[PDB]
């Protein structure tokens, strides 16, 4: 049978205004091309004097120049050997050669999380090689995250884990060894040695790119040795028993360098595992006590458990948090589990932190938390200004929308939208715990990902995070790369909700900046299936302004009125039920 097997460009794409050839491959070699044309959408005009050649199946066109932000249909009619005809198309967008030019201290800010649970395993270390090493990957691609429009990576935890050169980095043994010493099997981390760390870190800088730890202070695990310890009478387990713990730790391989602290039971509140009757449990040592939690009894999560209220443990901490900033040269910190941690002391050493450095240090805590009041509630209880956390409540309504929302609501949905507190929201759609292949504990967002990522990306609120799996590996780069360039140079300006939003379309506006020439956009996402274009009426705040979908879907200008009006358009399906529109000039 003929049919059409690839093409360069795919159809839909987005396209540089340099290109050119485009290049169809068919299942048959080809007799003859019957049929033509390459055509203008917006003007609907076929361009003259295009020129191909056959070579086997393939068609080579070319001898055209293309218009920057015009949609183009490529329609053909080909004979093949066995006098098959074949008539199709391909269509693309070509990119915007002239962008507006937003002030470099005004430009977005933007997230790559640049790790997942199974990098480097499985398959993936099949299919995708480069990962074992992964700060030497981070420092090669420093300049093309750059020019996607990242500010910032969060690299996974880089210190010594339990599991050596097999932990992602959440089975904290030590937090001086970057992959440095020998200990726990290896020299490297998963990731790389200490000294590519610091080439990745000056790669990224060298491209205005931020790096921020993923610190686990919650626990450690893999203990140099065990001791014997008397629980409390208040232990939930075991009261008043002798059990043998894991607590002794004084890290062998490091020989002191850095911080000469050692570590044993009296650094620890407890511990989940006996090892004289082998069973598991939640084992409070005697005269300690649960630290000062958001959540009632939400200091015990795994591991031997820190106990903050020791000063010497505080003050190694300390010391270890201003060293990843001062002298290792990070600019933030992700805080791993961050509910689960004395509140008094997360506030002290973000305080601690900061105040070490001119730097204006970045730090987001995890606090699984899906309801936007208790979000709210503990950042109130922890009452640092500087702590930002990751927007679970909004991400809740990505998960509603798999199966249908009402999409009306995210006008008023996650902390971005919660008056006061709008600008401490981390948004993203997936992370490595939400998105792996066996033990994830929610769903992922294995739909309408382009939706939740439009929205993020777009708002004029919060700091948004690309998670690594949906750009790499699940291959939503061509995407995802059409919406951070709608972030990168369009979503800036005020921020207006709709009045005519309804169950299945939501739509938002970015007016721009009065002073920046082309800048603004019109959102339009739906959880919409039925496979039709749909419409709304919306104020952009442009009058008499010609717009474009930069996303490719729709193939129409959208030209507002005095009043600043047009019916701008979305299609609805789960595939393409995002638009961005943007102005032409
Ligand atoms: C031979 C050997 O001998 C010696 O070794 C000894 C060791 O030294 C000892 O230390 C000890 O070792 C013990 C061992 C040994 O195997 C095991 C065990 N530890 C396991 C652990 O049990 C296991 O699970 C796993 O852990 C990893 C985890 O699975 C991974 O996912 C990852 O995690 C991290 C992480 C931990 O750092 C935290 C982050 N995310 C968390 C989040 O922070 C947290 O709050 C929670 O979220 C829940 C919400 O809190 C909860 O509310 C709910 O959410 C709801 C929400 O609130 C509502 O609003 C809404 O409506 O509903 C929501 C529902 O979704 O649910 C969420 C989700 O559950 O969890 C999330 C995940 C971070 O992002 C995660 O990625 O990493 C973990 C670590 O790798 O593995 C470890 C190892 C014991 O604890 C440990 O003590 O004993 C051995 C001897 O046996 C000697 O030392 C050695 O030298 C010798 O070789
Ligand atoms: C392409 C696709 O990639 C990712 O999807 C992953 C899931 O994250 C992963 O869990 C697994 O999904 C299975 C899921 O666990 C299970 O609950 C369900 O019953 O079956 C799923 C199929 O195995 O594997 C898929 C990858 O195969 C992203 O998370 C997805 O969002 C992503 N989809 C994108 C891409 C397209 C294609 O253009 C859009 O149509 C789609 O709406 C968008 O979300
Ligand atoms: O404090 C360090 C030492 O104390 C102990 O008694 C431990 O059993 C031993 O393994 C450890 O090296
Ligand atoms: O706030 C968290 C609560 O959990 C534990 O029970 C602590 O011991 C208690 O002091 C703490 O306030
Ligand atoms: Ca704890
Ligand atoms: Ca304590
Ligand atoms: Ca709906
Ligand atoms: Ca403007
Ligand atoms: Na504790």
């Amino acid at each position: 049978s003929l049919f059409l097997i690839e093409s360069e460009p795919s159809t839909g794409a987005s396209v540089s205004k340099n290109l050119t050839e485009i290049i169809l491959i068919f299942s048959n070699d080809i007799n003859k091309v019957s049929q033509l044309a390459l055509t203008d959408l917006i003007t609907d005009s076929d361009i003259q004097g295009i020129d191909y050649n056959i070579e086997g199946n393939k068609v080579i066109i070319n001898n055209f120049s293309l218009e920057p932000t015009c949609n183009y249909r490529l329609s053909y009619e080909v004979i093949d050997i066995y006098d098959n005809h074949l008539q199709g198309y391909i269509e693309f967008l070509v990119n915007q050669s002239n962008y507006p030019q937003i002030p470099d201290q005004e430009v977005n800010h933007t997230i790559l999380q640049a790790f997942y649970w199974e990098m480097n395993t499985g398959e993936y270390a099949t299919e995708h090689p480069e990962e074992a090493n992964l700060w030497n990957l981070l420092a090669e691609r420093a300049p093309e995250l750059a020019e996607a429009g990242f500010t910032a990576v969060w690299l996974p935890p880089a210190n010594k884990g339990m599991a050596g050169i097999h932990d992602v980095g959440y089975g904290t043994y030590d937090l001086w060894d970057l992959g440095e010493f020998d200990q726990k099997g290896t020299v490297r981390t998963k990731y790389g040695t200490k000294g590519e760390l610091e080439n990745a870190i000056d790669a990224l800088h060298n491209n205005d790119i931020k790096v921020y730890f993923d610190a686990v202070l919650n626990h450690r695990m893999g203990a140099d040795y065990a001791e014997t310890v008397l629980l409390d009478e208040n232990s939930r387990d075991k009261p008043g028993q002798y059990i043998k713990a894991w607590t002794g730790f004084n890290f062998p391989g490091r020989n002191g360098e850095y911080s000469n602290f050692t570590w044993n039971g009296q650094c620890f509140d407890g511990t989940d595992w006996d090892d004289y009757s082998k069973e598991s449990g939640k084992y409070l040592f005697d005269e300690k006590s649960w630290d000062w939690t958001y959540n009632w009894d939400e200091d015990y999560l795994m591991g031997a458990d820190v106990d903050y209220e020791n000063e010497a443990v505080q003050n190694d901490v300390i010391d270890w948090g201003q060293w990843i900033i001062n002298n290792i040269d990070f600019d933030g910190f992700r805080l791993d589990a961050v509910k689960h941690i004395d509140y008094r002391f997360i506030d002290k050493w973000m305080s601690a932190v900061q105040n070490s450095s001119n730097r204006d240090v970045f730090f987001v805590g995890e606090a699984w938390v899906e309801d936007v009041d208790d979000l709210k509630g503990f950042l109130d209880t922890v009452g640092n200004p500087d702590l930002r956390v990751f927007d679970f409540p909004l991400r809740s309504f990505f998960v509603d929308m798999l199966n249908g929302a009402y999409m009306a609501d995210l006008r008023n949905a996650g902390l971005v939208n919660s008056p006061g507190y709008e600008n401490r929201a981390v948004t993203f759609v997936d992370n490595h715990d939400t998105d792996r292949d066996e033990g994830s504990y929610t769903v992922s967002i294995y739909s309408r990902k382009y939706q939740a990522y439009a929205y993020i990306l777009t708002r004029a609120e919060g700091v948004p995070t690309v998670y690594w799996k949906d750009y790499y590996i699940w291959e939503m780069k061509e995407g995802l790369d059409k919406l951070l360039t709608a972030r990168r140079y369009y979503a800036y300006g005020p921020g207006y909700e709709v009045d005519n939003n309804d169950a299945d379309i939501y739509s938002y506006v970015r007016s721009g900046f009065p002073d920046v020439a082309g800048d603004g956009l019109v959102l339009m996402i739906s959880d919409g299936t039925s496979g039709n274009v749909a419409g709304k009426w919306i104020n952009s705040r442009q009058p008499d302004t010609e717009f474009y979908d930069l996303t490719g879907h729709i193939k129409e200008h959208v030209t507002t009125d005095s009043e600043g009006y047009g019916n701008f358009k979305v299609i609805k399906s789960e595939d393409k039920g995002w638009s961005i529109w943007v102005p032409v000039e």
